[PDB]
Order: structure tokens, then C-alpha cells, then sequence
DNA sequence: GCTATAATAGGGCA
DNA sequence: TGCCCTATTATAGC
């Protein structure tokens, strides 16, 4: 009823960003973390990294940080929110302002080898294949404003979604196309 | 481990 | 002012 195509995308990496509200000494944070990585030269942010939920947080002086990797949004705001513990407990006073999933990641299989090139010619508005340059299909879907990237063996990567249902709104308005375009 | 995709954050530079 | 700096993640052919 909510998947017509009984196939489910599955969620492989939420980026979100949560605001701790203080300016914060990255060298320091550097110096007392353990699981800190920082090179100022290179880029502007702490690289921290935890086990569970599994993440990777860039933390800025401003105060602003980006997590990624998480499987979904609530394991994405729960390590969010182990990062701003760790952080607190370096010593700053970090809150947990304005939490927002800025991105998320989906992917499938619908089990079937598709035409790319003949997909991408009936949908030239949308589509951009380069088989030289990337293996797969760059379908730009206006309706969600979702991105798809379409490969020959039937597997689709589903990005650009704020939440969940353009993810699977836009594998469930890709599906009956990628059907016509079954290889045989 | 580069190719390409989305999105965020900051310093640095043409 | 734009854009790459970095890290993430599925995908695949090089």
C-alpha cells in the first residue's frame, strides 16, 4: 500500500548537521580526545569517528556539526547526540540546537538487468548516461527532487531525500519505467 | 582508488 | 563569488 512495488529501499547513509552553540577550540579538542583526527591545513574540522550507532562526525569551531553514516535518523541524532556528550564532557558548554537530516542515502535491487541506454533516450530530460565516464544512469527526478543512479545489473542508488518517503516515492515512480526496460 | 551522486559544514584562493 | 578543501554511502567499470 505505501510500496506498490513490494521492494523496499534500503536507508545506507543519513548526513545530518545539529548546531551545539558555542565556538569551540579545536585544538584542544584534538589534544583531550582520543578518537579525534584534526589538520588544519587540510580541512577546517575535527574528524571523530564512534562505534555505535556507526558514524563519523566533522566537528567545526563555530560550533557546527555534520554527522554522517548513520542507517537511519534516529541513529543519525542518537550519535549526534554521543558526539555532543563527548564534546561536553571535553569542557564546552554544547547544546543540541536545530538537529536537521540534511541527506539521505537509499539503495535497491529490483532483480532484473535493465536497457540504460534506451531508458536514458525515452527520458533525455531527465536522464544523463555516459557509460565511458560512470557505469550508471543519472536519472534527475523533478517530482520528488530526487537523484537515482541506474545501473545495468538492476541495483539503483536513491539520493538527495530530506526524509524517507521521497526515497521511496522516487524508487516507486522509477520502478514501472525500469520495468519497460528490462533487458532480455 | 577514480570515475559520478546528493547533502552538510569551513578555510583558502582565483 | 564560486568552488574545492573533507567524510559518508550505496552502485560498477576501469
Amino acid at each position: 500500500s505505501k510500496h506498490p512495488s513490494g521492494i523496499v529501499p534500503t536507508l545506507q547513509n543519513i548526513v545530518s548537521t545539529v548546531n551545539l552553540d558555542c565556538k569551540l577550540d579545536l585544538k584542544a579538542i584534538a589534544l583531550q580526545a582520543r578518537n579525534a583526527e584534526y589538520n588544519p591545513k587540510r580541512f577546517a574540522a575535527v574528524i571523530m569517528r564512534i562505534r555505535e550507532p556507526k558514524t563519523t562526525a566533522l566537528i567545526f569551531a563555530s560550533g557546527k556539526m555534520v554527522c554522517t553514516g548513520a542507517k537511519s535518523e534516529d541513529f543519525s541524532k542518537m550519535a549526534a547526540r554521543k558526539y555532543a556528550r563527548i564534546v561536553q564532557k571535553l569542557g564546552f558548554p554544547a547544546k543540541f540546537k536545530d538537529f536537521k537530516i540534511q541527506n539521505i542515502v537509499g539503495s535497491c535491487d529490483v532483480k532484473f538487468p535493465i536497457r540504460l541506454e534506451g531508458l536514458a533516450y525515452s527520458h533525455a530530460a531527465f536522464s544523463s548516461y555516459e557509460p565511458e565516464l560512470f557505469p550508471g544512469l543519472i536519472y534527475r527526478m523533478k517530482v520528488p527532487k530526487i537523484v537515482l543512479l541506474i545501473f545495468v545489473s538492476g541495483k539503483i542508488v536513491i539520493t538527495g531525500a530530506k526524509m524517507r518517503d521521497e526515497t521511496y516515492k522516487a524508487f516507486e515512480n522509477i520502478y514501472p519505467v525500469l520495468s519497460e526496460f528490462r533487458k532480455i
